[PDB]
């Protein structure tokens, strides 16, 4: 059971906390946390990410952005992201975790997901919908594959 996960995106404030909370919604006992490759360390969750989460009654409350570092990569047992470009950076940062970085859309023909950054709420909702199905597939795998 890879109970300890760190989700990662570029600016941190959006996809990482959305994924964190979606994973917690489907597995309350999961230790899941959120960071970024070029994080806005100290900022809260993005107002637009909060808005689309609240439109599905999920609460990105109390998120704090965190620059991922080699120490953070060692701290968890599965590193999770949304794009294969980010897998490449994370493998370069922590070769010791290269076999343990994967993406949300892995279970969907390894499809990668846009980053909503500052685009309209429709973009935030489109990535939220992608993240929601991906989080269900990750939760299904987490629930299964017991040993």
């Amino acid at each position: 059971m890879f109970n300890n996960i760190l989700v990662v995106c570029v600016g941190n404030i959006c996809r990482s906390p959305t994924a964190e909370r979606l994973l917690q919604r489907y597995h309350p006992e999961l230790k899941v946390e959120s960071a970024g490759l070029g994080a806005l360390v100290g900022k809260g969750a993005d107002p637009t990410a909060i808005s689309v989460a609240a439109e599905h009654q999920l609460s990105l409350e109390g998120h704090c952005a965190r620059q991922i570092s080699r120490r953070l990569c060692r701290n968890y047992d599965l590193i999770l992201t949304m794009e294969k470009r980010h897998i490449e950076r994370l493998c370069e940062m922590a070769p010791e975790m290269r076999g343990k970085v994967m993406l949300f859309g892995h279970w969907d023909n390894e499809c990668e997901i846009p980053d909503p950054y500052r685009k309209s709420r429709e973009t935030f909702a489109a990535v939220y919908t992608l993240l929601e199905r991906s989080a269900r597939q990750w939760a299904q795998a987490l629930n299964a594959e017991q040993v």
